């Protein structure tokens, strides 16, 4: 599925495809967002990381399973 | 309905279509707002998530039912 | 009448036709500004809803009756 | 007289034509200012209101009276 | 001589002619910068009347006399 | 592999091909960030030297191994 | 020799000859910066006068004597 | 070797030939962002003069000797 994260005060939109589930994805990101943890580490199906800054996230789009 | 919910300093307004009602939407928003929640959730029609990060949200436009 | 709404660090202009009087939207708007709310509700004369974040806002013209 | 006023991180310049003085005007805005005030509020001479947030103003250009 | 204001974040650079003198500009500007004052009042030629947010103040070039 | 940087608030966006593992470069990035450090250093595989202030970083996409 | 002054949120780049040497305006500026001054000082070889809100500033180069 | 330096919300990037070695402007560059210095100070090998804001750097790119 397609995740799409925008990066405020950043003109990409980071966009990859995730071999987990919607939940293991929003568990990760909501918690990122809920402790203000500093450091979000996504993964892709290829193992691509993206490493983003939790405070500079403006939103995460999980698409359909 | 549509849901258009504006961020600030980024280009994208995120649009969708809610299965939800207006109140329902309407709750969800106005609480995260109210309460500087570090996020909002909200889930379309076809099971996509948005997860908001409350502080980057300029506004909610929330559309006639239907 | 008209309500324009310009938001801070925001493309999009804020505009609809309301069914209230200059009057309503006003105090609605100052007493959002006044008290730092963090939310403003304002309803057009169709029934869709903005939201918006009270610190977000940089002005609101409100048109002639 | 014309009045502009421009607004930090907004595309958009207020322009609008005032009914009152040079003087008045200087006065609601000078107050805001110095005060911090959470609202500015403007008439023009139609009687379009424009409510400003104080903190997000830039300027304010007052234009020669008449 | 033509004096030029620089606000930042915001797209215009007002640029007015002084009746004054350097000094005098100099004199209103540097207070405001120096004290903080959340007001700037410069007046033109033609008495038009720029209220600037000292704290949004870029930077001012006064020209020659 | 390819590391791209993403820095607020910055037209560009770093790129350069690291001789390290993609566990090294995460380690050094995770730990900038985690500690808020007031620089992160990384070097690319031809010795150019990129020093980041850690605050200003968006994102850090790490490539896969090879 | 030329004096240019980059300013955080703004598209123009100051710059002006002066008619002073690379280490009287390296003063004034390092003063400037390492004090936090609330203003920057600074006149061209014609006499424009240049006040610059210091903590707006990015960065100067000063050029070259001549 | 090129210094190339970018800074936060300033369109310019900083390009400059440095007489120094990679070794002597990472320390320069290390020690001002380590200790919030408030003023970096940089030479080219034509003898220009960088002063930049500290705060305001967002990163820099040391070229190959």
């Amino acid at each position: 599925m397609e995740v799409k994260i925008g990066i405020t005060d950043s003109p990409r939109e980071l966009v990859f495809s995730s071999a987990q589930t919607p939940s293991e994805v929003e568990e990760l990101v909501s918690n990122a967002l809920r402790d203000d943890s500093g450091l979000l580490t996504l993964t892709d199906e290829r193992g691509r990381r993206f490493l983003i800054h939790t405070a500079r996230i403006a939103y995460v789009e999980i698409g359909v399973a």
